[PDB]
């Protein structure tokens, strides 16, 4: 069939019960609307960083990506690959939606590997096999990706959600959208970027406008950019009225060109 | 293909590291030496309660059903659709088993409604759709299906394990074997009751000896026996010797007739 769509959720998405509800709605609009089937990647700090506060466990994030102590992946593991992925599953079947909730590891789709020892077990996704989710998909159902995945040795690793999706998009030519809570990359003013290239992310990095989080989604989205030779899109999920318009197209935050 | 084989997993499983290798090993062994295509199906309590007891949190079972609150349901998502789950996902990905991580909602595999209202969100589980499951199946993956469920009206339901892999075996048409921590059932002495019926079943019930968790247990191996109308056997995970005659159909513990 057509170049499925991923859309990518996270940040304070699954605090809110109204975000979840319109996001949904959008959702269903949006199926029954478009031939091009659609796959949710998701991550999910917010599920995860309330839990570890309320544990009184450290949140501290290296360049962007949450250190993640052998003593910490299997509780981390189950608020992403387990509560926020249900929870987004149980939104589908609210809905209608035939969805089918997965891991990196199901179907190899992203192969996950060790990043760095400093950072424990956080994985650097790459493209995997897309044989799982295209078979799904030409059934009918709606994935819906957590960023957890699994070393060929068996080790849980705990994936940044943008790498993840990126790394999905490439697996199966899929178009890609990164859902956030800001209105797309922000300049110094704290105003949206209507259009990026590698060239600029390198400018502001330099200059310290693109900082911890951002530095990694911006070069995720660069990264996909560049293998699909398609345009990414960097957007909120905060505003009702703006969701249809950007599922088709309409640019509402930061485009990434490549 | 042939009638598929649901091998439940629970108790104090996931918290031996040997114990697992045992049991996948026997798991590849088996894999490739039968044609019938396995299942898993599994609980996890291990997990969820030591979770529990470092919360502070009281497990409260209710005529052998964890009382599960609004306010724990997704806590205890995390743990076994996510944490138990994965767990055994990279276990399978160790022995090189593709395998593919599920919830009872996938593929509406099991249908789930709200059980009792002072049970909170307890599921009653059902035969569901055997469509996603048979073609993965079909498709030679490991289908690892965690009891956790959800209502259509989107509300997460935490399902007993066995209740849950006995309504699979019901949806599938499969065969069924309960792995626990102890050899099967057992009578006033402590001593492995070879087989068991309904009206034995009731005998040691009325007489206090099956009690707890095991009533869930036998109960829902008499209905799967009775739905299939094939025997179902409660057996120990935890002699590896044991594990490949189990498989294979050599009664090990309590062979439940219907
Ligand atoms: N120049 C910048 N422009 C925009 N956002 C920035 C910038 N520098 C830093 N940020 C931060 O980037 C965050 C975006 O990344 P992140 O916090 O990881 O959210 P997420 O990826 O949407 N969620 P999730 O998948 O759950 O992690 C914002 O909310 C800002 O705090
Ligand atoms: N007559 C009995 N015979 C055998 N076991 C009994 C009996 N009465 C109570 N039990 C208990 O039944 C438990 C078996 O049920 P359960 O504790 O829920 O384990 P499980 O279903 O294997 N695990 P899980 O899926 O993670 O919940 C045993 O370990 C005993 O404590
Ligand atoms: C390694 C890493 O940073 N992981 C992310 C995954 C979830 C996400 O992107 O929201 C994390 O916060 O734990
Ligand atoms: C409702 C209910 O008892 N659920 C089980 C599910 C896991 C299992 O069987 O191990 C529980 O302990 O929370
Ligand atoms: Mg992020
Ligand atoms: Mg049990």
């Amino acid at each position: 069939m057509m170049n499925p769509l991923i859309i990518k959720l996270g940040g304070v998405l699954l605090d809110s019960e109204e975000a979840l509800e319109r996001l949904f709605s959008a959702l269903v609009n949006y199926r029954e609307s478009h031939q091009r089937p659609l796959v949710i990647v998701h991550g999910g700090g917010c599920v995860v960083d309330e839990l570890m506060k309320g544990l009184n466990l450290p949140v501290k994030k290296k360049n962007g990506l949450r250190v993640t102590p052998a003593d910490q992946i299997d509780i981390i593991t189950g608020a992403l690959a387990g509560t926020a992925n249900k929870t987004l599953l149980a939104w589908a079947k609210k809905h209608q939606i035939a969805a089918v909730g997965l891991f990196l590891g199901d179907g190899d789709s992203v192969k996950v590997t060790q990043l760095d020892e400093e950072l424990g077990h956080v994985g650097l996704a790459q493209p995997g096999s897309p044989k799982l989710i295209n078979s799904l998909l030409e059934n009918g159902y709606l994935p819906v990706v957590s960023s957890i995945g699994v070393t060929d040795e068996g080790q849980l690793m705990n994936v940044n959600a943008d790498q993840a999706a990126t790394a999905l998009a490439a697996t199966l030519g899929a178009d890609l959208i990164l859902l956030s809570d800001v209105s797309g990359i922000l300049d110094g003013k704290g105003q949206r970027i209507a259009e990026m290239t590698a060239a600029k992310a390198e400018q502001l990095i330099e200059q310290g406008i693109i900082t911890d989080g951002m530095i990694v989604k911006v070069n995720a989205a660069l990264d996909a950019a560049r293998t699909l030779g398609r345009p990414v899109d960097i957007a909120s999920w905060r505003h009702a009225e703006q969701l249809p318009a950007l599922f088709n197209g309409m640019p509402m935050g930061t485009r990434i060109l490549a």
